């Protein structure tokens, strides 16, 4: 338990003192390991004004295996399930304890201004996105407004 506390405390110090811009995180209530999380959508993206929610989970060996990070907001994105899951290499095999929440957050949003459909999460959006790019980005505009307010 306890290296997993004392980083994981440091952590959230960092988020109170000194955060990424656009977000904001913090404990559910008296469980340190179990977190909620913010991002604004990156301007000049179709996410652009929503406020995405996330479920952040950390392991109890944190920081030596990722947390696990999901969306609780809807969105419409080749990398994104309609589960939340997220496919993110640093949420995975490419975890690093170098690597904070505050640095994933920003690899999240880093995620949405890059929708990438060659090896989708989600087949069905990718589709869409690689057939019409314009297409994808009007559906993932709508998304943001009908399921993505602050
Ligand atoms: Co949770």
């Amino acid at each position: 338990a306890a290296m997993a506390m004392r980083r994981i405390q440091k952590e959230l110090r960092e988020i109170q003192q000194d955060p990424p811009c656009n977000c904001s995180a913090g404990p559910v209530g008296d469980d340190i390991f179990h977190w909620t999380a913010t991002i604004t959508g990156p301007d000049d993206s179709p996410y652009q004004g929503g406020l995405f929610f996330l479920d952040v989970h950390f392991p109890v060996d944190y920081p030596f295996k990722a947390p696990r990070v999901t969306f609780m907001t809807k969105v419409y994105h080749p990398n994104i399930n309609k589960n939340g899951v997220i496919c993110l290499d640093i949420l995975k095999d490419q975890w690093s304890p170098a690597l904070t929440l505050s640095r994933v957050l920003l690899s999240i949003s880093s995620l949405l201004t890059d929708p990438n459909p060659s090896d989708p999460l989600d087949p069905e959006v990718a589709n869409v996105l690689r057939a019409n790019k314009k297409q994808f980005e009007d559906t993932a505009r709508e998304w943001t407004r009908m399921y993505a307010r602050p």
